[PDB]
């Protein structure tokens, strides 16, 4: 006449060519004939109800009601996280195949396969600020777990895929937009370094955002030798 | 008895081959036994009293006194100014060779032939915070009169007779010492701008953080390394 879903229900079986029909909080059921399975109804509340449906009459008739007034606990064999693209979200409400996502997972684990920041990704930590940066993916799981959010407006100059020319940060190519004109460091190493008493006035140089300076200062005049879109390093004596 | 000396009194003579005794204000007399001459006694006041002594009795008798009671005025060909070295100096008392030197003469107004400042000599305004400057001298005169007293220390670098490099003010070579390490301008153009497909530069020696005009054409800044200022050029 009615029944109560066990704290951890799984398999039902409505009596007789009589069909379960479920009003639930979210699509979690997996029905087959008069039988039905509640797959990972974690947090689920509602009712199955075996209703016969005489076909000429066209009316219903509920003959047994499995009921579940109170959310379910966990289970085993129930994943509680899913990849929304390449990002993990803790299924608030599922479910291997019934995750209801809402929020990306913060990070606390170890063995970081790689991080990903402003589009480009980084294994190893040359030249960033810290290495825990952006979305980082652990060794096992195939998706990116949030760790922090640091600007990609690193000090008056911006790291983006839509950029004016390419620095190289870490040992990985990258692209960058000026967001300013005042003097400020560049957050990448130069990409390429084009060249030109013994031999008098010899220098190396590199294209650059107006007023920004790659390390290091001139070995010589001991400062950042900027002109327009370029920076120089002189050798002489 | 007593004789007040004429405004331009110049010669005196005691009578009885009798010595004169010059009780005076400053040394300006020439003596010749019973006679005496007052050489350029401008401002002098005093008395020669023609005293006389007897070998026989020991009687000493003043037989005539000449008094100047009030200072003599400037007189005739008595130059009441004298060079002390090279600096035209006033004559507080007296005239040529009796002159009692006083303060140096200011530049009242005249045709300045040459100035001398910080131990170097200049005839044109080129390169100086002004001109005339320091102490100059007219053509008719032969000594320097004050004009002005600028500091020979220019925004922290000083132009002086000794060390530690030589630069140039106008036509005239000058020599200069640092007085700090803080960045600042040189008060002078450089001595020698030694010079040096490719790139190139000229350079010259300098005080630590001091800079000559001009800024590098290119980087548009004064590029001092340490003792030298550089000037680049690139295609
Ligand atoms: C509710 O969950 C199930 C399982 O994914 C979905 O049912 C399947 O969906 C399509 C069309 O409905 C069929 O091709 C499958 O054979 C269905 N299987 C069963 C047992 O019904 C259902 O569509 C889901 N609906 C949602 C999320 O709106
Ligand atoms: C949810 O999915 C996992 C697999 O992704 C299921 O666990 C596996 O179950 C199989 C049998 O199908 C076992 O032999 C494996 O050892 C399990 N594999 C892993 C990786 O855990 C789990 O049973 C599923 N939940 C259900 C069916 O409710
Ligand atoms: C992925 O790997 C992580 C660790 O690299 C595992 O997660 C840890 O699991 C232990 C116990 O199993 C917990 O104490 C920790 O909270 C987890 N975080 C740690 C220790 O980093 C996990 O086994 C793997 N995830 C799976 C199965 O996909
Ligand atoms: C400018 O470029 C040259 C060659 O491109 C640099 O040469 C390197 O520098 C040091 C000493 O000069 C050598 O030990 C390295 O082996 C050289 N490496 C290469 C790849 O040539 C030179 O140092 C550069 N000068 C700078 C940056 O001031
Ligand atoms: C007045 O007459 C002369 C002018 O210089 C001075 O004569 C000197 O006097 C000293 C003693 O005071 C003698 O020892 C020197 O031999 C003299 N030298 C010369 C060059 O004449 C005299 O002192 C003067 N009186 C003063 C300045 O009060
Ligand atoms: C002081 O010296 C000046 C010279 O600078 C004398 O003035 C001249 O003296 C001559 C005779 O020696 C006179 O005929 C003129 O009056 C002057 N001529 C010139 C060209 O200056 C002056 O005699 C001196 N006075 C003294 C010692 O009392
Ligand atoms: C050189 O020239 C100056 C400037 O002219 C002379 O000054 C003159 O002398 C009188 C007083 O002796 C001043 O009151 C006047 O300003 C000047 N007179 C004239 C006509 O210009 C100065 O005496 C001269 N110095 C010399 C001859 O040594
Ligand atoms: C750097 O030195 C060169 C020669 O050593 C100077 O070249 C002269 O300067 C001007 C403009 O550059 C040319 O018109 C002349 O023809 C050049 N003359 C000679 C003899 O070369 C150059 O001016 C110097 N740049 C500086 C000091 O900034
Ligand atoms: O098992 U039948 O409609
Ligand atoms: O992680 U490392 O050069
Ligand atoms: O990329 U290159 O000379
Ligand atoms: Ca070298
Ligand atoms: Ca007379
Ligand atoms: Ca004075
Ligand atoms: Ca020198």
């Amino acid at each position: 006449d009615v029944v109560e879903m066990d704290d951890n229900f799984e398999f039902g079986l409505c009596p007789c060519d009589a069909k379960p029909i479920v009003r639930g909080k979210f699509n979690t059921t997996l029905l087959n004939g008069p039988a039905f399975q509640m797959v990972c109804p974690i947090g689920w509340t509602g009712t199955v109800s075996c209703t016969s449906f005489n076909m000429d009459t066209l009316a219903t008739t509920v003959v047994r009601t499995y009921r579940r007034s109170k959310p379910f606990p966990h289970r085993q064999g129930c994943i509680t996280q899913k990849n929304l693209g390449e990002d993990l979200h803790n299924c608030i409400l599922g479910g291997n195949w019934t995750c209801v996502p809402g929020d990306q997972l913060l990070y606390k684990g170890g063995s970081i396969e790689s991080c990903k920041w402003c589009g480009y990704q980084f294994k190893e930590s040359e030249g960033l600020p810290h290495y825990p940066i952006g979305k980082c993916k652990l060794e096992n799981e195939t998706g990116y777990r949030l760790v922090d959010s640091t600007s990609c407006n690193r000090e008056g100059v911006a790291i983006v895929p839509q950029g004016t020319l390419k620095c190289k940060i870490g040992k990985t190519t990258v692209q960058v937009i000026a967001m300013d004109t005042k003097l400020g460091p560049m957050p990448c190493r130069p990409y390429e370094i084009i060249s030109s008493e013994k031999t008098a006035c010899t220098f190396n140089y590199t294209k650059t955002l107006k007023n920004k300076y790659f390390e290091p200062r001139d070995s010589y005049f001991q400062q950042y030798m900027l002109k327009g879109e370029y920076q120089y390093w002189f050798d002489l004596e």
